[PDB]
This record gives structure tokens, sequence and C-alpha cells, in this order.
């Protein structure tokens, strides 16, 4: 999506 935000976290939290 526009934003790049879930680019790299859920694998983090």
């Amino acid at each position: 999506i526009l934003g790049k935000i879930a680019e790299g976290i859920k694998s983090l939290f």
C-alpha cells in the first residue's frame, strides 16, 4: 500500500 509501512514489521512483531 502507498506507505511501505508493512514492508517489514510483522516478522519483528
